[PDB]
């Protein structure tokens, strides 16, 4: 995800985070104020593009090998590649928190985990073909763009009227009461199925899977026929927004309890 996307998902995880994760989130962050995860979720992207974090642009993504619209799925051996994945970095930066939380390594890996939990759930960031989407190019609101940039940007910030912070926490907030009592209530019990803390790849894993699955049933089955030729603002933003919003609205879930995993310990 772009900005908006990557801070929507954090202000998420800050309304379901424990009161003892909050502490630990903040003090490793140095930051106590009511925007402390959404305040680093978008520095692993700004990180990518220096000559010290150029060794990280890889763990935005796992680069799905499948077959979509007809056939989708993530293998980790297949896919991960030598340089790493986004799975890979979940199981590194999480095993820093968990090992050494009071370390000098430890506010970097807060933030790649919350960034990162986020990119999982970006569908073009499961999927190889075309490198995620970003070599089909698209029409988008009469402006020229690709498919991979309209999931993390264009459509998103269509849907939450804007770009900024502020923009996202109205956002979050939106997608946080869907989740506690509005459209997503009776379904977000069973969100963290599988989740667990001693095996950080099979866990993002599963979450990977199933953002993938949205690649061959929402991102590519109009056909690539259409695609090209369709200005994608329509009805392809349309059916794409309730897709986009619930993976949101799941990465800031997951992400919440993988944090209070973190920092959990028994009394
Ligand atoms: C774990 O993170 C550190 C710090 O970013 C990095 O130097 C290292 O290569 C990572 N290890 C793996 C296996 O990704
Ligand atoms: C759509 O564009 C992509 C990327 O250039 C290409 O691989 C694909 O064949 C195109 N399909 C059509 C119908 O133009
Ligand atoms: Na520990
Ligand atoms: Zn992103
Ligand atoms: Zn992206
Ligand atoms: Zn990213």
């Amino acid at each position: 995800w772009g900005n908006l996307g990557h801070e929507t998902v954090a202000y998420i995880a800050q309304s379901f985070v424990a009161s003892s994760t909050e502490s630990f989130c903040q003090n490793i962050l140095g930051d106590d104020s009511t925007s402390y995860l959404a305040n680093v979720a978008t520095w692993a992207d700004t990180y990518k593009y220096t000559d010290a974090g150029e060794f990280s642009k890889p763990y935005h993504f796992i680069d799905a090998q499948d077959n979509p619209p007809q056939s989708c799925g993530v293998d980790y051996d297949r896919d991960c590649g030598s340089a790493g994945c986004s799975i890979s970095a979940i199981q590194n930066y999480t095993n820093i928190l968990l090992e050494s939380p009071n370390g000098s390594e430890a506010l970097n890996a807060l933030k790649f985990v919350v960034h990162i939990i986020g990119d999982i759930h970006q569908p073009l960031h499961d999927e190889n073909l075309e490198a995620g989407g970003n070599g089909i190019d698209v029409t988008y609101d009469g402006e020229t763009t690709n498919l991979h940039h309209i999931w993390d940007t264009n459509m998103p910030e269509e849907a939450a009227g804007g770009y900024s912070l502020s923009v996202a926490k109205t956002y979050a907030d939106l997608l946080t009461e869907r989740i506690k009592t509005g459209t997503y209530s009776s379904k977000k019990d069973s969100w963290t199925d599988g989740i667990d803390i001693k095996d950080p790849v099979s866990t993002s894993m599963i979450w990977a899977a199933d953002a993938n699955t949205y690649v061959c049933s929402t991102v590519l089955d109009d056909g690539l026929a259409y695609i090209n030729s369709t200005d994608l603002s329509g009805e392809y933003y349309d059916k794409s927004q309730p897709v986009f919003e619930e993976l949101i609205a799941k990465a800031g879930y997951r992400l919440a309890a993988w944090l209070d995993l973190i920092a959990s310990q028994p009394s």
